[PDB]
């Protein structure tokens, strides 16, 4: 079968073929569309089926698909699985199914990169002061002095769920919230439960608004631990704006490396639930979700309030006003201390070759659509305009529930 | 089978049960999501009929009564010997304004239950329809007090013999190609402007030149009508702090009034059934004004506020978006004609989600289209969950005349 898109702007229509190889489910019928609802221990039985079509697909990647080795490394990973239950990738396959999943991820516009991803193997660790470890070199080669690259580390898979690897911060880098009695919050207020249970565990809070949070590091099943990233790892930039002196006194920062490390890598039916990865930011993500969400920092009124602006109606538009100058000022900052970062123009505008580029050679891109428009400006960047089409390939990067929910406390 | 939708920036959870009567067809499987693609006999219609008269003979609380029973048997009968019905004024109110109520895609739905139903269905020539054409648009204009309504043709009966209004908007400007490669007006109406073009229509080939209404009746070939220029309410655009703002020359329409799509209701199909509320400013000053296929002006103002446009972070197409769009709120507040900005309007949706939920079950949303062009995530439509699926009786999509039409 064959499905087209259309470009409304340019009547560029591009048609998938790629569709036909995607098997996990959407969550949409015939009768309902969630495609805005955020979230719409295997058996030897369905593992080989999963082996086999990662394996097929690795195969035929390197024009080797039929060829003796193709049909010895089938045979390796057969026996493998009835005798251990299990099987291990080999480093070149693992490559490939980490740059895999980042290529068949659908929510993201930063995929022009995705063969670019420098793979850390880390699946020799065993206890969460190796991973700890890992971690730091991790955050060290991806930081590069301001000059980002993007890379992802490895943990070992799951074996029978009762021994995973897990990272429990959601980003390897991310600030304290602190709920006050007053009720309101000091730092960030996406990450107080997490702060809480850092608290809990011995952590020592400076109780600030911009505090970088202990990483909370689970190995092989065993109760987290706590280790402070070295400062000196961390790279971030001080917010200011080119034209208003004032900006600075805000005393806003951000950090360099958006770092995500809570979800789970699916390989060929095998399970890391413990492979962060970072590449460099968008601006947006800072200055519309990270500062002027409700439920974040919150700073549009203190900022339209600076500029002035008049507040006594929406319709003077002085939230769209101020989220505009806050988004010039996080792109400024960051270029002006050399920190890699992307502007929401040149990214989609990227993200609209890189799909094209993918539907010729590939025979198409799933894309959600509702993730890719950037949250600010909808309209004047191109993916406003571009269909797009959502499913699920393997490998595949999934969300997984917070470990706090369904972790076995030991003591 | 019972489904939750959640809300991010407030924790609020809705449950819906409003989908299990959905019964068209979204065009996503289990296997692909098509939730971002713009377009996804009398056997078929007496169950269309049946159901519709119980959903509203249930809505009057008078389900399973003598005169729900005497009405259900009537149409039966009207049918099996006309092979269509006819619909009570009360029905076709109700019918329109439930049009209205399940149109997923659109975010001024608090207001649905205010719609002004104007009966048309006596209607027989394109003369006729021309008339009550002007009468809509007077009534819904207002002298700027603007009133929601909907005309209502006479339905189609084989199919050969369809009421049908051209334009896609009762009101729009006109769209020329010129020599110079480039394109004079709405770049939108180019083709549209062509068929009035060679229909006969003399065109002033201006910026801003009020498109003629071309109106086909009983399945007749069109005929054009200037709609009288009084009654075409229009609003000079300038910036509440930008001297130079107004003399870029910019004029939009005060009525917003979509006249192509197709309401069905009971199974029976309104093929001309033009409709208006008011404006959301985005709609004027972030797309009939910025996107690149339409005026696309930003180059034009973001060069008059003297921006730094050698690089795309400067954000010098943010920076002019938002003052385009404070310049189309001034204007029509300012000159006293109903617009509601996107902050407002958004606000107004969740508590209308809320009501439909609480009152009915659910309420369907396109995320896509709710979310406005700009400035997406500070609008609290960005942060709630909606669900996707098709009521009737609906408002869908037509294919342009002039490629269907026998002429
Ligand atoms: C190199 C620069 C990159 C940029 C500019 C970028 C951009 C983005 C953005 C803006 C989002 C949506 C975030 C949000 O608004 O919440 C996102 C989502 C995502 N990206 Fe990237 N990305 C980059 C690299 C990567 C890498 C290296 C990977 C993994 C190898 C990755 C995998 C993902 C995944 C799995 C999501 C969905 C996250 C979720 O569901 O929470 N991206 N990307
Ligand atoms: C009262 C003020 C109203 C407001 C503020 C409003 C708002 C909007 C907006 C912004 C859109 C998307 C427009 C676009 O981006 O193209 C839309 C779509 C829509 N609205 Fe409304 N609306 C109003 C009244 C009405 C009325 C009176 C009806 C019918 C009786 C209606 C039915 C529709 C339909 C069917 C769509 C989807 C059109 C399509 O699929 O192209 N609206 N609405
Ligand atoms: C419930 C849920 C499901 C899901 N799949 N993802 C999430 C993550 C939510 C979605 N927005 C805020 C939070 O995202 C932070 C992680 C995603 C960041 C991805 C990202 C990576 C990168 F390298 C650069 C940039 Cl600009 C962005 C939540
Ligand atoms: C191919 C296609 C399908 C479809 N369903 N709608 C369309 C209409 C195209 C899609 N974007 C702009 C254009 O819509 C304009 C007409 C709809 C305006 C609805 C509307 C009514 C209103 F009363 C107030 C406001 Cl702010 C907006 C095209
Ligand atoms: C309900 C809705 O799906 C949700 O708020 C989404 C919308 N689009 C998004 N897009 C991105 N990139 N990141 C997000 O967190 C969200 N949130
Ligand atoms: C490709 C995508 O479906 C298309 O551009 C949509 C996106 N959202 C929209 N939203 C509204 N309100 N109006 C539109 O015309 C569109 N266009
Ligand atoms: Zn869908």
């Amino acid at each position: 079968r064959f499905l087209k898109v259309k470009n409304w702007e340019t009547d560029v229509v591009l048609t998938d073929t790629l569709h036909l190889k995607s098997t996990l489910e959407t969550g949409c019928t015939e009768h309902i569309c969630m495609g805005s609802i955020m979230l719409p221990v295997r058996t030897k039985d369905q593992l080989f089926p999963l082996a086999k079509e990662f394996l097929d697909q690795y195969y035929s990647s390197i024009k080797r698909f039929g060829s003796k080795a193709h049909m010895d490394r089938l045979e390796e990973v057969n026996k493998e699985i009835e005798s251990t239950s299990t099987y291990q990738l080999k480093d070149t396959e693992l490559i490939y199914g980490a740059k895999h999943a980042w290529r068949n991820a659908s929510r993201c516009v930063g995929r022009i990169q995705w063969s670019k991803l420098q793979v850390f193997d880390a699946r020799d660790c065993t206890t969460a002061h190796g991973m700890f470890n890992y971690i730091c070199n991790h955050v060290k080669y991806a930081t590069n002095k301001g000059n980002l690259r993007s890379a992802i580390t490895i943990f070992p898979q799951r074996t029978d769920g009762k021994h995973d690897f897990r990272v429990w911060n959601s980003q390897l880098i991310r600030y304290a919230g602190y709920k006050q009695p007053d009720g309101s919050t000091l730092g960030d207020p996406a990450n107080v439960q997490f702060t809480e249970i850092c608290i809990q565990q011995g952590w020592k809070a400076p109780r600030g608004r911009f505090d970088v949070l202990p990483l909370l590091l689970q190995a092989n099943g065993n109760d987290p631990e706590l280790f402070q990233i070295p400062p000196e790892l961390v790279l971030e930039v001080p917010i200011r704006h080119p034209k208003f002196d004032w900006f600075k006194d805000l005393g806003l920062k951000w950090y360099g490396l958006p770092a995500v490390s809570n979800m789970l890598l699916e390989i060929g039916g095998l399970e890391f639930s413990a492979c962060p990865f970072s590449g460099w930011y968008m601006g947006t993500e800072i200055g519309v979700r990270d500062y002027c969400d409700n439920s974040r920092y919150n700073i549009l009124e203190e900022v339209a309030k600076k500029m002035d602006l008049d507040m006594r109606k929406t319709s003077s538009l002085w939230k769209d006003q101020a989220l505009v100058e806050i988004n010039i000022a996080v792109l400024y900052s960051f270029q002006s201390d050399k920190v890699t970062i992307v502007d929401h123009h040149s990214a989609t505008e990227s993200f609209i070759k890189h799909m094209e580029n993918e539907y010729r050679c590939r025979g198409g891109c799933p894309a959600d659509w509702v993730w890719i428009v950037p949250p600010m400006s909808g309209s004047i960047t191109p993916v406003f305009h571009q269909e797009m089409l959502n499913y699920r390939l393997t490998p595949s990067f999934e969300y997984q529930p917070d470990p706090w929910n369904t972790h076995v406390w030991k003591g």
